[PDB]
């Protein structure tokens, strides 16, 4: 009973953290969504985005996912601060497996952000969002076959840091991020050699944390600039409070969520291109998680009028 016990808790416990990584996959930073928005002369602006990855973790678990991005926003100005307000959708497409599982996630999200620049080198950038989640998985264990079901979330996240120039062209940068989420459960019920079985997990909230250093050297001509970045970065869970039951004929089980942190590594650009173009690209990974991305990339454009 024991053995069969710790290998149910050990799948049970793989297949439901695909849902974790849906949610961590709609985590970003500013940077990342909307490149460099300082010093922009346009009162308007439509953007879009594209990441890929694929990542890993014990049990033979891997995963790679597409996320296409596109906002459009309005760029007040204000006395040393300029306040961009707009929405955002996005569409993501990830594929995932273990030594006992295997499918594929489709989301939709929509959004509304507030990305605050000042003058001073200081920025704040809010965002809140909602994702849906299409999800058909297929395992072998248990007799459980296929299971198609669909999940939400929501996201409030809230950024900070500050741009401090350590000369005309070089730059270093501190920033914190806090991005509190909602997931919602879900339960299959099935049958399995005459037998009942079952496995559900409640609706959880991950509040995700980040603090991080990038640092930038920049170059220019009259009609161009390119900044060359890089950046180190801790991210972790601050809360875990999922849970999944398994229940049979002998009886209940209940396997706790468990925090997870990895340290984040970057090198990138942002390339300004006249008065209305600009372009980022940044490649990533993160090192020492029970998860890790191994290997990212993200690029993004803005057309700024
Ligand atoms: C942590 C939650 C933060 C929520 C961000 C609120 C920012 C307000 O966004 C307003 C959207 O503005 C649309 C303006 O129209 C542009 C087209
Ligand atoms: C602004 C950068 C500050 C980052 C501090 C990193 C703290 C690293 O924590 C290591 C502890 O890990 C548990 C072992
Ligand atoms: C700039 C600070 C970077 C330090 C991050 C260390 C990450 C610690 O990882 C522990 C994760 O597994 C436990
Ligand atoms: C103990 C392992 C900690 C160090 C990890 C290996 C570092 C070597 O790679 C350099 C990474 O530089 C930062 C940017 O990462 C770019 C990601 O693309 C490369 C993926 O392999
Ligand atoms: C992840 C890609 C990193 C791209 C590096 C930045 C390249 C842009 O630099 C433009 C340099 O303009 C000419 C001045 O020369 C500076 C010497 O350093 C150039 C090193 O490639
Ligand atoms: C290293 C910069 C890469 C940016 C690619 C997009 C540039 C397109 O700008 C064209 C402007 O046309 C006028």
């Amino acid at each position: 009973h024991h053995h069969a016990n710790k290998e149910a808790t050990r799948n049970a416990a793989a297949l439901f953290s695909v849902d974790y990584k849906a949610f961590l996959n709609e985590v970003s930073n500013l940077n990342k969504r909307m490149g460099d928005l300082r010093d922009i002369n346009g009162e308007a602006g439509a953007w879009a985005r594209i990441m890929s990855g694929t990542g890993s973790a014990s049990g033979g678990f891997s995963d790679n996912y597409t996320h296409v991005q596109v906002g459009v926003d309005k760029k007040h100005e204000l006395d040393g601060l300029d306040l961009f307000t707009g929405f955002t959708v996005t569409h993501t497409d990830s594929s995932a497996s273990a030594d006992v599982f295997s499918g594929k996630t489709k989301s939709v999200g929509a959004g509304l952000y507030a990305s605050a620049m000042f003058d001073s080198g200081a920025y704040i950038d809010l965002i809140g969002k909602y994702v849906h989640h299409d999800n058909e998985y297929t395992a072998t264990f248990a007799g459980l076959g296929t299971r198609d079901y669909s999940t939400h979330s929501w996201y409030a996240g809230a950024e900070a840091g500050y741009r401090y120039h350590v000369t005309e062209d070089a730059w270093i940068e501190p920033q914190a991020e806090l991005v509190y989420g909602s997931v919602s459960g879900k339960q299959f019920a099935w049958k399995d050699q005459g037998m009942h079985l079952s496995m559900k997990d409640k609706d959880y909230n991950p509040l995700i944390g980040r603090t991080g250093v990038d640092v930038g050297k920049s170059f220019s001509g009259k009609d161009w600039k390119v900044t060359a970045r890089a950046g180190l970065g801790y991210q972790f869970d601050l809360l875990a409070n999922g849970e999944t039951v398994l229940r049979d004929a002998s009886g209940e089980k209940r396997i706790k969520g468990e925090k997870d942190s990895r340290m984040l590594m970057s090198v990138g650009l942002n390339a300004e291109i006249r008065d209305n173009v600009r372009f980022g690209l940044e490649f990533e990974k993160s090192a020492f998680g029970k998860y890790n991305v191994d290997n990212a990339v993200n690029a993004n454009f803005r057309y700024s009028f």
